[PDB]
């Protein structure tokens, strides 16, 4: 194909849902990274993501620690920071966060939002990238928060699967 393993979803208005939420953050402040995550997929794509407050999303969002139920346990402080899904029915797509970390919306370790938009990537079907300049390079890094802007080589990755 082009990344086998990992599909693509077949409609293009996706829902989301965030479940919980971490105390480090306001529920403001999480609900706007989270938004803001989506946002960069859907401005270099087809993709439209529609938040829900209750009930079933196609994107679960939510901080979990430790066992959590998906046999992929987190690992305390560090580490893992999150995980995410490929495209698909069930926990597909779902992104879990670690709920140990100092999550925050600045330049100290593990911004939300840049932790959510590499997880999102995988939410739709793209996996690690060799560019350290990308979103989805395996390891985290901070790079500036201040608009909508993809790396170029996740806007190429993005529009691969989905145009
Ligand atoms: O399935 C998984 C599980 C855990 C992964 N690593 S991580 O949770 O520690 C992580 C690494 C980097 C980022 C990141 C780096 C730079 C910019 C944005 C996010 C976010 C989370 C990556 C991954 O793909
Ligand atoms: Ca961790
Ligand atoms: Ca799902
Ligand atoms: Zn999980
Ligand atoms: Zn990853």
């Amino acid at each position: 194909m082009l990344t086998p393993g990992n599909p693509k979803w077949e409609r293009t208005n996706l829902t989301y849902r965030i479940r919980n939420y971490t105390p480090q953050l306001s529920e403001a402040e999480v609900e706007r990274a989270i938004k803001d995550a989506f946002e960069l997929w859907s401005v270099a794509s087809p993709l439209i993501f529609t938040r829900i407050s209750q009930g079933e999303a196609d994107i679960n969002i939510a901080f979990y620690q430790r066992d959590h139920g998906d046999n992929s346990p987190f690992d305390g402080p560090n580490g893992i920071l999150a995980h995410a899904f490929q495209p698909g029915q069930g926990i597909g797509g779902d992104a879990h966060f670690d709920a140990e970390e100092t999550w925050t919306n600045t330049s100290a370790n593990y911004n939300l939002f840049l932790v959510a938009a590499h997880e999102f990537g995988h939410s739709l079907g793209l996996a690690h990238s060799s560019d350290p300049g990308a979103l989805m390079y395996p390891n985290y890094a901070f790079r500036e928060t201040s608009n909508y802007s993809l790396p170029q080589d996740d806007i190429d990755g993005i529009q691969a699967i989905y145009g």
